[PDB]
């Protein structure tokens, strides 16, 4: 009531294009403060040459954010960057942004400077109205709320250095209280305007060396720095990834102080800390590490650390580890808190505290550094376990402290079926975007949570993310396609194929998959009282198992049902359905006419009734002749049985006549079963005995829907009493009547996606010829493929490639969240279309 | 679940130097939008000539706020003005700011613009570091928190037009939750930089006519305006004044909208409203009036009002009254919400809704205006009763709504309490500041709550408010002084006087005062078993009552105790204490040595033991001779008895010798007059006769001798022996010693420090004369009662006033029965009578300080 977690993060920091580059610099002891001329000539107005600066301000994937180019060029680069970082942070947490649209999710952005607004409003003659909508401080929050459709609070707040952590704290209370299910929290700072650094210099706040020497005797001021950081908070119930749980957080203010408004009151800071620990059941003994503000100033460092000594150290046996991210990258003013937060969370996730720079000699006014009660993290130390504190104190006296509980959940042990292959989808703005996400999958193909999260974020509108891809994890090579999509809503068609598609040990492969095996085990309950188990048949090693015509009819249709069950579980419902032979039983299941039990028995009795009449030897053959031209040339006894295409027709009749009429047909160069002759007169013998058996199984005939196109009954009689329902009468009719397949294939619309639901994809050949050029035709199993699970997965991948959304996670047992600690970061692999590049204000745009 | 009230308010609005001028303009239908050149040449860059502007930005009482002049000149005028308005708002609510120092009181300021910061940071070569501390947006909140010592949150927030009402809403939740006992909420906007108006113009947001034609068909944009407003919220338990109770408030945000980020979503606004009424037990039927955002834009007016129609009108039988303060003064952007709030609260307080301007033809896209379900307040209508809604919606989509319950408490009946005089104090920055507050008191002298509040806020540090004053209400003429104070902490001395101070029906007057009467009735219980009641003695008509030496001793000391009890109840604890004669008994009470019972019996037995010995006729006389010169010239049997001053000494002895030594002393031209003593010779050998009989009686009354403190200076025992066994405690032994030993009074009066305040605690102020001569020139000497004054209550009050005049804080409210708060509705505003020292004028950025 209610637990609040840090779910996702991203950022741009000095010399750090994303949080991965940031971690690299932290743990590697790189100093991200630089002295180049990026923002203004170094030395200008006597300023320090050193400051923390972002690599680039010019990039922004404008069309993704609905920004036309004339506006993009007049947005605060703070905002352009924050839009990307905010998206990065939401998907970092395994969360599809669509899941939060329309919700009362809040946005709080800590921000102290609107230097671009100043620049872009300097000339009345030429300025643009829309510059306000891209630059005014309120918009730093409001444009986020607008893009993401977050209808909770949308506030830009300024408390100077504490602004971003105060934003965290405000968001935290909104979630704890119930106001908000989640919150996007931002911190931003840019160094565009030199006059600002001069004001700070003249106040005595900036060190000339341009260095935050956190805790050192040598410390003589702070280094100004840039940062764009965002973090997603959610209530625990919505989280996938969880970096940490926020145990507590508050703010107070120094109030009145004899020494002046910018003198930090260590006593009041201490007061804030004290109010948040022991009074809330949280012991200072529980802390492992505290991230101090640590700007490295003569006055403020001792105030702060001595305050820590009195509020926390005094109630502890063990030394308290202390650090400050500012030693590494300088001080990004209002973004300081979230910048530091990312250091803490990256440190926790990697198991190692990233060390401070510039700590050579403890400040002698700070007893606890000299007696070892505080221990500066000055080389990488391993994370021993414990809660974490964060200070962020602004120069006007606004103080904030937050207490974190790191997530320590470990990966599950691999089970019997983590050995399986998995499927990974991706969407993206560019080819590289998709390539990178897929590569990350390949590199962490065993991290079930990581893959589960990547799959959740892949289902996106095709307008927004026009590139898709898939790869199959857990198999020999790089099995991968990636391609651009066009935004046609591509309609989905199921084709259930007939006999001929059986084979030796089919579905031995897919029985490994728990989801498939369950649809087989449910088909077992339909045929247990009749002394047969489909599960045994599929798992059988016996060469001859499927020779028996009941073993074949039941196994063929039980596999079609399992394939339909999987396809359903991943979110595919068909726009149209078409059968061939025995496939019309499976179509009935796909249409909601037959239950599972009904359809499996309609295959058993269809097979049992034919086996028991020990009929004469018959034969069929596909032949290269049209429909009307088969009736012409067919010897007596042989009839055209299935209208596959304009060129292919399958004929049916007695073995004698058919084997002869085929050898005489090859001798004129023309294209040319179980010893049975389906869809001929031969089965009118079965008609009455079947009708009776299947009247006992299909008691309550349910209507066929518009989506299912019949192949047992021509278009002409679609309206009839027979065609209304999937009755026992409908089924018998299918057996004797011809299969009018090419008849239905005319109806398939442009750009459709056609799925051949069968244990072997026999009709691939026919469907290409029968269906429009645009349409893509996708098999699901192939006969004697080394591994059909791989095959199935690879072809689901091809469906995702079309623009239809597919979520593979339902194929495998669901992952238990929160994700384990150490689950790889997602934010750094979200890549944008930066073909771009956009205007950025420059020093000469401001007064001198 | 803690009730949150709006306790106090102040502001500067267009053409309106305070909320009274603002109310005058509202109810009078004055248009505060003007077209002069104050900020920039009107018309510049094609801008509207019209905007709402403050009369002045140049004033600020810098030293009061601890701002040195070099910094004052480089502060955002927003902040300078906000500091004054914030102070004004706290004291408006009857609340002394000192009562909130050190507390977790929060500060939230809605603010969208830092145009002064831009100006003051334009030249690197010459700019000041201090400019940041006076101009950066965070400081608009942080400097308030610094000055007032408010240690809760200190946040400057920007949601464009909704910022100040969002600040109200955030503060509201902090108080409701327990985070904060109170909160200062500000809203600020200035029009310094023309380029900003150009940006707004180019976005299509500003009407050319420079007018918010709220709800009119004609409406084509908004008028930009300035405003500095602040409001104090508290939890109910801390409030004195209560304008209204906040029943509910929330914010949401429009989110995603096809039409663009600055298109207002009436549907989402509706959603916000819906979430705050029926789900919280608040019925739309309960509203009387809703203050709409009402910027007067083609698109936004219908979105808003139709949203109101669907969220509220649809659940109402009666028409809903609607208005917008923006018709009156334009739109002050982030300060819009609190500006509108003051309209609502002023309207409520005066009993009349201030009408909109510029409403001629209803916007035809708004059905509810045409069918009468919404009724624009376009002429002044009386307030019939009901809850009030306020909308404030920012152009980036941040929406806020607050629901108010107006305060309707009425003044109690004057009833069976027949009207006493009261005392009214005031502090201020200038003479006028004090004169005005006192005048307001005089004009509302029967509003008990108003007076009680004015008294609470008068107690201030003397460094900060160097002028004080008082008046006595409820009496014949104008009893008033006002004067400047010096910042010496002036120490407070009590002088308990001796005999001679009795008189016929003394304290008949002060028995009206409940607190005094009770200290008499407690002195009655000490002497009921001995067949005497002091209350009867004071109320007695018998001319001779106080001739009897026990009637006098007990009544004199019982009144001294009651005066000490009053002085205590108004907050005065003495820095030093000094007795004379029988006064050393009362000193014991004032020092915490004697209980009330102990001290009243130590007067009874001191008097009864002298009455019993019917000793020889004796006499005393004050004489014009120094201490050592009396031992020289005194005939044997006469001794110098009391050392009153360097000039006056009272001699004591047998009637024979003293009457002769007085006629021989006038024949050498020396001052010499008899003292009326009951024919007795105090502080002579004559009382060694009483010594044993008293010591025994007083050992039965003072069972457990308690130590005298450093504060009490003895007059029965010289300085030299202050360390002794006798002087440790206020024992029976100490008391007997006083009777026989001389009274060493001028001895103690040397010790009284410079600039002290000396109170003669006696039923008549006999020693006034003596104390002036005995004590340093600086020191001020104040009586408390005077013999045969027409009315001693008036006198007492007038002299408490004179104590307040010195810089020592006195709170008269405890003398009278406590006022029940919240104050009644209509209690006069305080904010407009808080006047500052505006002698200095300060820099204000100008249009030329920005780019062109
Ligand atoms: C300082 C002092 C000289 C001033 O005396 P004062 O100004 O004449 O004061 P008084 O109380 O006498 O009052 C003034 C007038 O009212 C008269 N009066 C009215 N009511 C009176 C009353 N109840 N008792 C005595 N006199 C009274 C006086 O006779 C006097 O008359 P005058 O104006 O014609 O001279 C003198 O009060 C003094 O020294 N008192 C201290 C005596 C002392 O030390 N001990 C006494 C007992 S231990």
């Amino acid at each position: 009531s209610e637990e609040v977690v840090i779910a996702g993060m991203s950022g741009k920091l000095p010399e750090s294009e994303n949080l991965q580059e940031f971690w690299a610099n932290l743990i590697g002891g790189v100093d991200m403060v630089t002295d180049d001329d990026r923002r203004w000539k170094a030395g200008l107005y006597g300023l320090p040459k050193r400051s923390g600066k972002l690599k680039d301000l010019s990039k922004f994937d404008a069309s993704f954010f609905g920004v036309h180019p004339k506006q993009a060029h007049t947005m605060d680069p703070q905002l352009r960057l924050l839009l990307e970082v905010s998206y990065e942070a939401i998907v970092d947490g395994g969360i599809n942004p669509a899941s939060l649209r329309g919700t009362n999710t809040g946005v709080w952005v800590g921000v102290s400077g609107s230097e671009a607004s100043e620049a872009l409003s300097r000339d009345p003659e030429t300025l643009l109205g829309y510059s306000m909508v891209g630059c005014q401080r309120a918009m730093m929050a409001n444009r986020l709320s607008f893009f993401f459709d977050f209808k909770g609070p949308s506030i830009a707040l300024d408390t100077a250095c504490s602004s971003s952590l105060l934003a965290l704290q405000n968001a935290y209370q909104a979630i704890r209280s119930g106001e908000c299910p989640a919150a996007l929290v931002g911190g931003i700072n840019l160094l565009l305007k030199p006059n600002t650094s001069v004001q700070f210099m003249k106040l005595g706040m900036l060190s000339p060396d341009g260095t935050c020497r956190s805790f050192d005797d040598s410390g003589s001021g702070y280094c100004r720095s840039e940062a764009v950081v965002a973090v997603l908070l959610t209530k625990k119930s919505l989280a996938r990834r969880v970096y940490a749980t926020i145990l507590n957080a508050g703010t107070n203010t120094d109030g009145s102080k004899e020494q002046g408004v910018t003198f930090p009151s260590g006593e009041v800071q201490e007061q804030l800390i004290c109010s948040l620990y022991q009074p809330a059941g949280l012991a200072p003994e529980s802390l492992e590490y505290i991230e101090a503000h640590g700007t490295g100033t003569k006055v403020g460092d001792p105030q702060e650390l001595n305050g820590i000594t009195r509020s926390l150290c005094a109630f502890r046996q063990a030394p308290l580890l202390i650090g400050s991210t500012k030693s590494n990258m300088g001080h990004p003013e209002p973004a300081s808190g979230l910048a530091a937060l990312t250091k803490v969370l990256l440190s926790l996730e990697h198991g190692v505290w990233a060390p401070n720079l510039h700590f050579h000699n403890p400040n002698p006014e700070i007893p606890a550094l000299l007696d070892g009660r505080l221990q500066v993290v000055d080389r990488p130390l391993p994370v021993r376990g414990g809660n974490v504190g964060i200070n962020s104190f602004g120069f006007g006296g606004s103080n904030v402290h937050v207490i974190l509980q790191p997530n320590t959940r470990q990966a599950p042990a691999p089970t019997a079926h983590a050995a399986l292959p998995h499927l990974l989808h991706a969407s993206g703005r560019t080819l590289e975007a998709v390539q990178d996400l897929l590569e990350q999958g390949r590199q962490h193909s065993q991290d079930l949570a990581f893959v589960s999260m990547l799959n959740d974020i892949a289902a996106t509108p095709t307008a927004a993310m026009p590139f898709r891809g898939y790869t199959v994890l857990g198999v020999e090579g790089r099995v991968q396609e990636v391609q651009q999509v066009s935004t046609n809503k591509r309609p989905l068609w199921f084709i259930c194929s007939g006999m001929g598609t059986q084979w030796r040990g089919m579905g031995l492969s897919l029985m490994r998959l728990d989801s498939f095996r369950e649809s087989i085990l449910r088909s077992d309950e339909a045929v247990k009282p009749l002394g047969v188990k489909v599960s045994d048949l599929l798992l059988s090693t016996d060469e001859r198992t499927f020779d028996d015509i009941v073993h074949a009819f039941v196994s063929l249709t039980a596999i079609q049902i399992a394939l339909i069950d999987l396809l359903t579980s991943v979110g595919l419902k068909p726009d149209g359905i078409i059968g061939h032979s025995l496939g019309e039983v499976a179509c009935g299941y796909a249409d909601g006419c037959l239950s599972q039990r009904e359809a499996v028995l309609a295959a058993y009795w269809r097979g049992q009734c034919i086996k028991d009449a020990h009929l004469p030897p018959g034969s069929m053959a596909a032949v290269g002749l049209s429909w009307e031209e088969c009736k012409q040339r067919c010897p007596a006894g042989v009839v055209p049985a299935c209208h596959n295409s304009e060129d292919t027709v399958t004929i049916s009749g007695p073995q004698a006549a058919v084997n002869e009429f085929v050898e005489q047909l090859k001798q004129e160069g023309v294209f040319a079963t179980g010893g049975l002759a389906f869809h001929s007169y031969f089965m009118e013998g079965i008609a009455p005995t079947l009708l009776q058996a299947l009247k006992k199984v299909i008691r309550e005939p349910r209507p066929r829907s518009a989506r299912w196109l019949s192949t047992s009954i021509p278009e002409a009689q679609w309206q009839s009493s027979l065609a209304r329902t999937s009755s026992a009468e409908y089924n018998v009719n299918n057996l004797v009547s011809p299969v009018l397949f090419q008849e239905a294939l005319w109806h398939i619309p442009e750009h459709a996606v056609v799925l051949e639901i069968a244990p072997h994809a026999l009709l691939q050949a026919v469907l290409k010829r029968g269906v429009k050029s645009s349409c893509t035709i996708i098999p699901l199993m192939k006969r004697d493929h080394k591994d059909n699970l791989e095959f199935f997965l690879t072809n689901l991948g091809k469906v995702h490639l079309t623009g239809i959304n597919v979520n593979p996670n339902a194929l495998f047992p669901p992952v238990e969240f929160p994700a384990p600690r150490g689950t790889p970061l997602i934010s750094p692999h979200i890549k944008w279309d930066h073909s771009q590049t956009w205007d950025v204000p420059v020093a000469e745009d401001f007064p001198n």
